[PDB]
């Protein structure tokens, strides 16, 4: 995939070098894939000029390369991509250190800029030039802070796509690790988030945002609240053991922590219920969609790029072709297929 630089300079990393996509076009394909990569965020002066020391391809396009090869469902190699690979192919770098929420510019106010959610927005927009506007199917997906961002970003991309005329064009969302639960910690985030939103003038999902009112927007970054109130169809990846939530509990056996484990996975399990696309295996893990060896990991039989074929027949139940995969055993590795 090539780099394209936005040719609206004003929409920015952190630093204020333009962001920018990475582009494989097929030509004899009217499906188009935009991923959004992930990598944590920062939420005041200090815990930003931390991150601009060590993570910087983070904050800023100043040492991006030119090229980046495609990987799992990025890859154009059927044999690692049994689902979409001969798609239209888009890498959208986050170097907006925001979940993908921001819309904030640098100013004499303002040390960095934040603006995940207007990056998106001017990707479509330069996108539709190259090609997207003859598009039937735009997949928005991401992994961990990028599968968070398509939460908040899918139905915007799809009434963006509506209002300048492109009707036709079916938007739908793939969330990949990034369907997290406020829960109480083993030993003693939200807080964060709660800062990281005033700092960042972040934006979430209008209906989301009406339901929790003023001062209570960060409700909308956790999948089981914000997921509920959108339209467009989304397709969910997750864990039940992910890595970063278990982190985030202060989770690094005996009967305490054992009982701490079991109600994790039940309680996220019972999020994912009424989820009819969903892939959520019981494994201690963290990403998948571009790993290479996305194809390997199962549930009930079914891989994901199955899962994710089946999903697509479903929105032209089907008789071997599942949609909602979320496996019933309790413990991490219960299930034989989880990576080593
Ligand atoms: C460039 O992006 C900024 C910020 O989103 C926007 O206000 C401006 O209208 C854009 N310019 C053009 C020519 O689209
Ligand atoms: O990037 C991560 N972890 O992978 O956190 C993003 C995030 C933070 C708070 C709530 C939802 C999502
Ligand atoms: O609120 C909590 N639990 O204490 O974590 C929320 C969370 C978990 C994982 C990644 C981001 C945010």
């Amino acid at each position: 995939l090539r780099l394209h630089l936005l040719l609206n300079t004003s929409v920015t990393c952190n630093d204020g070098s333009p962001a920018g996509y990475y582009l494989k076009e097929s030509r004899g394909s009217r499906r188009w894939l935009l991923f959004l990569e992930g990598g944590w965020y920062c939420f005041n002066r200090e815990n930003c000029d931390s991150r601009y020391d060590t993570m910087r391809r983070l904050m800023s396009s100043r040492d991006w390369p030119r090229t980046r090869t495609g990987t799992g469902i990025l890859s154009s190699q059927p044999e690692e991509n049994p689902y979409w690979w001969n798609a239209n192919m888009v890498f959208i770098p986050y170097c907006s250190s925001d979940v993908w929420s921001g819309a904030s510019s640098k100013s004499e106010k303002n040390e960095y800029a934040f603006m995940g959610a207007l990056i998106i927005q001017e990707v479509v927009r330069e996108l539709l030039g190259r090609g997207l506007s003859g598009a039937k199917v735009l997949l928005l997906a991401g992994s961990s802070a990028g599968g968070t961002g398509v939460l908040l970003n899918v139905d915007r991309v799809a009434e963006q796509l509506e209002k300048l005329g492109y009707p036709a064009i079916q938007v739908r969302g793939l969330a990949d690790s990034g369907w997290f639960l406020d829960n109480k910690q083993y030993r003693h985030p939200t807080e964060a988030i709660r800062r990281g939103i005033r700092y960042w003038n972040g934006v979430v999902p209008e209906r989301c945002r009406r339901q929790f009112q003023e001062g209570e927007e960060w409700n909308c970054f956790f999948g089981y609240k914000v997921y509920p109130t959108l339209r467009s169809p989304v397709f969910v990846v997750q864990w039940l053991f992910d890595e970063a939530q278990l982190t985030v509990d202060n989770v690094h056996v005996q009967e305490g922590l054992r009982l701490y484990i079991q109600n994790l996975g039940r309680e996220l399990r019972h999020t994912l219920k009424d989820v009819p696309a969903s892939f959520a295996p019981a494994c201690l893990s963290h990403e998948i969609i571009i790993r290479s060896h996305w194809t390997d990991v199962q549930v009930k039989g079914t891989s994901l790029p199955r899962a994710l074929h089946c999903w697509d027949r479903s929105l032209h139940p089907l008789k071997g072709c599942p949609v909602h995969l979320v496996d019933s055993c309790p413990w991490p590795h219960c299930n034989p297929s989880c990576p080593t």
